[PDB]
DNA sequence: AACTGGTAGAGATTTTTCTTAGC
DNA sequence: GCTAAGAAAAATCTCTACCA
DNA sequence: AACTGGTAGAGATTTTTCTTAGC
DNA sequence: GCTAAGAAAAATCTCTACCA
């Protein structure tokens, strides 16, 4: 345990890794090697989306891109006001978490319809892959409209064959394996560093062997079974539970 | 004796429609010729079995209504497994707009199954056509029992609940149903892992390709064959898979079935 | 020609006691009990009946199912 | 039902005296029915 | 075989059997909430 | 400050009773 | 003569629909 | 022959955690 | 210094209305 901790900083002194590598190598828990991660000096997005307007055959489309994985959404508009540009985010931002928005300085997109939305949903609107990605679509809904009667029925099909039909890349995978795979990532992040604080909040008064006077207030990091793990000056140490005093701290 | 007794209690029950513990009790009959003498009659028989089933939650399952409120028409859709909404309001309650709904649905996530009620929309040559083009199961209730859909109904009570609850901060019911998508989507936790509804259908989709990409490296480089022995006769079946040999029993797959065989009925092969 | 007679008798009386059942449903809009049916097919949840030639699938909450003794 | 299987035992004991488990495999009653047909006949007894 | 086939093969088998014993743990460090017979409560996090 | 859900039947499971083989 | 296995029969417990 | 009730909140009760008096 | 009483706070179990 003592042994893999050493390794562990020993390897991250040499090649810098990630905590997840480290925590699946040397058999460490997941909180020891985020604060190997988070002592190191030389070591210190999933929800930004963009919009865009285009014409085919006379109807006003809309479409939206997540980013980092290149995840299409798009509807066909009655029109190109304000309010349905606004009511097109609110069901974007309804079933995605949207946190920032990207946009270019069109007459709809600088309205007080959407700068409502946007108040409403708590979204960061921010005025300048898109043109890409329409020019994609384009290719796909002239490769299959002669299956379709209407116009939105062949948007729809593209936008599926498009999403789940086309792999590519490193992997291999399509867009929704990429983005549910980059969300997932990032709710794990979220949920260990919740987990990090509330263990944090404690103090640990540990009895060196052969002595008999506490040591210095030493903040904790893992409180297992039988082992205690506590961060001293800038040092790692492993203390068994037996010769330790934990108690909380309210040093804000 | 009690054979005279039998004779009266048929024309008793003839005429009065006893229970069998009148039966039994005037008649000095034992009750189950009491319980006979009931069994045979048809203008008796009147009563369910009391118990209640449990529907389909694979992970790739959908369940789909339409409902009222204020004069308009809504159609919801549920993700079983988690619990996620989608909702949209239509002008008409025709076929068109409900296969352009699922169309819409099935190009966002991956549908693979899907149920409903016998309603006239979703029983239509559209949405069989979209459910042709875009590989769907579709199945449908028993008539006239909407505990089948046990799902969607319930949603659709907590989507009333909400609407009401935040109605003053909008002017149409369009944006007041999107705002109680969000709502219920994205602000509300507790359940099976303490999530909401979100967190949730990402947790459980992500977990499945995982598992079955891990497996599929696990069981491609795998040996030792077993040959085990099983069934009400001694007999001897033929070549399965060992997937998991533990303190107790082994796990063996055979015929594409899994099995969980003891230790002492089982012989491995390298 | 006695003796196989009795083994043909023994498994049809065996057949016979398998699958005798009577089924008291309850379907439609006005939910009214109806007369016997044969059981063809008994899942956990729902049952499959033959009447009149019509294949229904009610619940097992809204049927009653008799066998013999 | 086996009330008609009551019936016939009662005229096959009334006419070859059988016993109790017989009948009681043969027409399908129960055993304590089956008993009693052989308890109301004065010739017999129940062994 | 030529040499480049014979080194991939050989490389190919050895991370196959290692890397084989760490995905054991890693497809069972799972939870599954189950349901049983005539019970309308989902069950504890048994084991994958 | 002084009011309120209940009844009966269908199966499943546990207990009691009755006949018979074996030492 | 006495005892235990085994099966039939009676007793108890849990759960559902309907009452404007 | 291949179908099926469920979701979320209010209280009551049991378990865990945190501070302090006493030997 | 160590231990037990006591009270606050978090976790679990049982039960109800509503969904055309
Ligand atoms: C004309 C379509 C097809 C034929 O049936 C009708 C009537 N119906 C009735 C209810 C209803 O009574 N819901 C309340 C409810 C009551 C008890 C329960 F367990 C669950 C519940 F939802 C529906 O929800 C519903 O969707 C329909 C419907 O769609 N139709
Ligand atoms: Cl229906
Ligand atoms: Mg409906
Ligand atoms: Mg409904
Ligand atoms: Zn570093
Ligand atoms: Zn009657
Ligand atoms: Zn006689």
């Amino acid at each position: 345990f003592l042994d893999g901790i050493e390794k562990a900083q020993e390897e991250h002194e040499k090649y810098h890794n990630n905590w997840r590598a480290m925590a699946e190598d040397f058999q460490i828990p997941q909180v020891v090697a985020k604060e190997i991660v988070a002592q190191c000096p030389k070591c210190q997005s999933p929800k930004t989306w963009q919009m865009d307007c285009t014409h085919l055959e006379g109807k006003v489309i809309i479409v939206a891109v997540h980013v980092a994985s290149g995840y299409i959404e798009a509807e066909v508009l009655p029109a190109e006001t304000g309010k349905e540009t606004a009511h097109f985010l609110l069901k974007l931002a309804a079933r995605w978490p949207v946190k920032h928005l990207h946009t270019d300085n069109g007459d709809n997109f600088t309205s007080s319809a959407v700068q409502a939305v946007c108040w409403w949903a708590q979204i960061e609107h921010t005025f300048g892959v898109v043109e890409s990605m329409n020019h994609q679509l384009k290719t796909i809904i002239t490769q299959i409209r002669d299956q379709a009667e209407k116009i939105e029925t062949a948007v729809q099909m593209a936008v599926l064959i498009h999403n789940f039909k086309r792999k590519g890349g490193i992997g291999g995978y399509s867009a929704g394996e990429r983005i549910i795979d980059i969300i997932a990532s990032d709710l794990q992040t979220t949920k260990l560093q919740n987990q990090i604080s509330k263990i944090q909040n404690f103090r640990v008064y540990f009895r060196e062997g052969r002595d008999q006077q506490w040591k210095g207030p030493a903040t904790l990091i893992w409180k297992g079974e039988g082992a205690v793990v506590i961060q001293d000056g800038q040092d790692l140490k492993v203390v068994p539970r037996r010769k330790c005093k934990i108690i909380k701290d309210y040093g804000r």
